[PDB]
């Protein structure tokens, strides 16, 4: 449908230099007055060191992005994160730390694991922190970007990483998964929120509920997972992670395998009893990347997901020289990858024996169904909310905090185009009708919502996205606002330098 | 969403008597002059014998029915089909032979299978017959609705049955498929065109190429199958035959039963080669009644399928005890049934090794996928064409002459509230955009698509259906014409007598 000959998504992935203070951007249109706060978001901005290249897409050097809305005007600023792994590289002019597609050649001190922090940012108690998905995450100051110092998980609770989706509740209690050792296992980590002591709340880190793994020493990849206030969801994809490879040239890649008989098996655990639920829920193959959100309806839990048909890893699809190709290539490359699609499931919590080889879903608007076997396996099929050919809704947001965990109606996402992000979605899950913003040349991130603070429904507010645009007589990059209600622009605020690819962030208000 | 608190659908299921000779119909509206010809259609319209009771929904007596377009104005004709079921019964003032889901009690003469024709006629050469789904087919007269024979398949070819869906070709041959002994396994029978001689085509009939069974002495029930040019498909699913208890108070129903865990097996064969390709297509369990069309696209065939998820046998659904319930209680049955919905599956033709663990389906206008695993087998996703909460899209046609086995676009269908018939449904299959028909205590039939003479588009002709309307001020019955565009009303031709369900037909152009 869409093309983009011109290949301006290059510049995505497109090395760039940190600021020394704010710019102050250019703004068209107008911003509203209730907006104020920070948009925080975090990627990569150092594709290679000197002329040593880095190959993967998760491995470019963290940058932490800032657009300010504050005294009517707005700004812009960046800095690189000072890890390990980017001070020795600036240090000894080299790739020191290996990173998830890129071997690091040297030039007794242990494995020397990535804190590379690209991926997200949260906060935890009055701290924020820059995250990947190991055991290091980075302690950022949201107002200078300063780098305040690194954190190691496995000092405080027994993980041996965690995911860069935390869920956040509303008196800032956090919740993460991260596989373990139980025989391995996947671990619900409670962090509390900050008490009067004022004590960090990462030393009072406890373990909630541990859920079992379908394969003795292969954990699956786990990238997030949905919680309700009753229940935790955890969904295990058939992208194994093959540990004797991983403790045996080598990069984080070479150490995952797919399963192709074990499909999707599903697990919920009670939040409140921290108790695992024996429920044995399964499914076709599919890779998930992104909850979009969960909530319970009777007696049924609702589990929306961006789902990837398949079980060849995605990721594999995701490497530099493959992203920077032209747009013909990068067409054809994708011909054989898992085709994206946005799935319902609904999980039966009350089940009879006697309901045995029947659907258990008596909800009476869904198609998802969920069939009890003599095996006591719960066999699932999807409703469908959105599927276009190698068109992904994807990096989905909602209304979080009043709508996380809950009963909702609508989600926003960033549409990719055989892997290229080129327009922003809304959807609504019940209808299944969309919305979308789209410009040519234009390559957006992951849109953000932010809620109107006298908000009456669920889409008053903003969605917010930074957008690269290359092309010939153009600002190379800017901050979109659109109306929630339906993506029709609000106001940009432009600058004159590129912006790279970001993956996830947050919206501070101030 | 729809209700029907009158429970107007039980007239549906209602005895009726025969005709002695054509009732001229009310005209509102405009019939096209284009429009010549008869509109044939069978159903049950005997649903006891004095006071024994008819259990199931395929048990009542075949009626066949008539709406003769001619001459400026419409008739409507039907008679029962004096079937051996049906003459016994009169006969003997009682159910003699025993039917689907109704038990015959007695009052060395071999087991006596049913030929109540309920269900659907065809042409085979220049004759027409009424058939079930058993080895008997009837030969009845398409002017005056008189019975002319009985006809056992199984003296002419080997096969223990045959389907109420053969497929026919442009010339008149026709295809069909049954069960059969081989180990079980499932014949492909053909059957000529009229030739000089002018003998009877059947007596020329012949076994083409053979599937195999997933279970040996197990054959699955098979109600349709796709044909292309040069493909012939078939849908194993997991709604068995238990041949040791079909051969040992029983009825037909009580010998199904489900496999849980095979799932639903695809199978092609090469028409022209006559030869089985020995793919092992692999999917999630289903029920199949009916294929929508099949074709094929470069290396691909595109098999468009009315699904209902699960593998419970939905025929448990279609006692008329619980047909005739009170709508509160038609819903609440449902409940717990399978799912109905319209998929595409794209199954893959030239298989490459090479490509195991990947999706084979490289067409850019599908989400289908297929996976090639280790072992041999393909499995299949589909993309969903149609998906409402207990609303089928059903009772599927096409324009069949010119877009049967061929790329098309337009499908319709009969709508499905909880099991009950109640609105018509075109769907446009690659935009997945829907119309309807649909008026309040209006319970339509299979919608028949005719094209226009000089047709230049796919859906230029009329749509025919016959609508039970029962409400207080009303005609009980007519034939609707819609126009294909769009579903907008172009005539009704009104009777004053009820009209029972009926299942299929045709229309024979004059
Ligand atoms: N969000 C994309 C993945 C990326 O954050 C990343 C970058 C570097 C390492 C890494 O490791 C994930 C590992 C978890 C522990 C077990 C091996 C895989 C993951
Ligand atoms: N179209 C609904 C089913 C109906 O035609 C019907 C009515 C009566 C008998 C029957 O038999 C199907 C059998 C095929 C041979 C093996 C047993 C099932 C099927
Ligand atoms: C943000 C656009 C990047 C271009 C490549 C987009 C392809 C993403 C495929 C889905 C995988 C999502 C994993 C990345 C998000 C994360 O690291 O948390
Ligand atoms: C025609 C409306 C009848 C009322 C019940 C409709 C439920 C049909 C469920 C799908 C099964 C289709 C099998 C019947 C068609 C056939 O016998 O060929
Ligand atoms: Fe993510
Ligand atoms: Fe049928």
């Amino acid at each position: 449908q869409v093309e983009h000959p011109a290949g301006g998504y290059k510049k995505l992935f497109e090395t760039v230099e940190e600021l020394s203070s704010p710019l102050t951007a250019h703004v068209t249109g107008r911003i509203p007055l209730w907006l104020t706060g920070s948009l925080l978001r975090c990627g990569p901005g150092l594709f290679e060191v000197g002329s040593e290249p880095f190959y993967h897409l998760f491995d470019g050097q963290a940058l932490l992005h800032k657009f300010d809305f504050k005294e009517g005007h707005v700004t812009y600023h960046r800095r690189f994160i000072r890890t390990d792994a980017y001070v020795r590289a600036m240090t000894e002019k080299r790739i020191v730390i290996t990173e998830f597609g890129t071997c690091a050649f040297p030039d007794f001190r242990g494995v020397e694991v990535t804190d590379n922090a690209l991926v997200n940012i949260y906060p935890v108690g009055e701290d924020y922190y820059a995250c990947t998905e190991t055991n290091f995450i980075t302690k950022v100051n949201p107002e200078t970007l300063e780098t305040i110092k690194q954190v190691d998980l496995c000092n405080y609770v027994s993980v041996n990483g965690a995911t860069a989706h935390p869920h956040i509740e509303n008196d800032g209690t956090v919740y993460n998964i991260g596989n373990c050792f139980g025989s391995i296992a996947y671990n619900i980590v409670k962090i509390p929120p900050l008490q009067a002591d004022k004590e960090d709340p990462i030393s009072k880190s406890e373990i909630v509920v541990q859920f079992p793994c379908s394969d003795r020493f292969k954990p699956s990849y786990v990238h997030s997972f949905g919680l309700t206030p009753n229940y935790i969801v955890f969904v295990e994809t058939p992208v194994k992670i093959n540990l004797f490879k991983f403790l045996s040239g080598a990069n984080y890649m070479d150490c995952f395998e797919s399963n192709e008989t074990m499909g999707v098996w599903l697990h919920i655990a009670d939040k409140k009893r921290k108790k695992y639920i024996n429920n044995k829920y399964r499914t076709s193959p599919f890779n998930l990347f992104h909850h979009i959100n969960t909530y319970e309806d009777h007696e049924f839990l609702i589990v929306d997901l961006c789902c990837w048909k398949g079980f060849e890893f995605v990721y594999n699809y995701l490497y530099l020289a493959n992203l920077r190709e032209n747009w013909e290539e990068v067409k054809k490359n994708a011909r054989k990858a898992p085709q994206p699609e946005v799935r319902r499931y609904v999980l039966p919590l009350n089940i009879d024996k006697a309901d045995t080889g029947k659907n258990l879903v008596t909800l009476p608007n869904t198609t998802a169904t969920a069939i009890l076997c003599s095996d006591e396996t719960i066999w699932l099929e999807p409703e469908v909310l959105f599927s276009g050919p190698r068109q992904a809704f994807e990096f989905p947001q909602i209304n979080y905090q009043k709508y996380g965990g809950k009963p909702y109606t609508y989600a926003y996402g960033l549409g990719l185009n055989h892997f290229v992000p080129d327009r922003l979605c809304k959807l609504n899950v019940k209808t299944k009708e969309t919305w979308v913003w789209q410009e040519p040349d234009s390559y957006p991130s992951e849109p953000i919502f932010v809620s109107h603070p006298d908000a009456l429904e669920e889409d008053d507010g903003v969605v917010l996205s930074v957008v690269v645009s290359p092309g010939a007589g153009q600002k190379p990059a800017y901050l979109l606002i659109l109306n929630a209600k339906d993506l029709s622009e609000v106001a940009r605020a432009e600058v004159e330098i590129n912006i790279p690819v970001t993956f996830h962030g947050l919206f501070k208000k101030s």
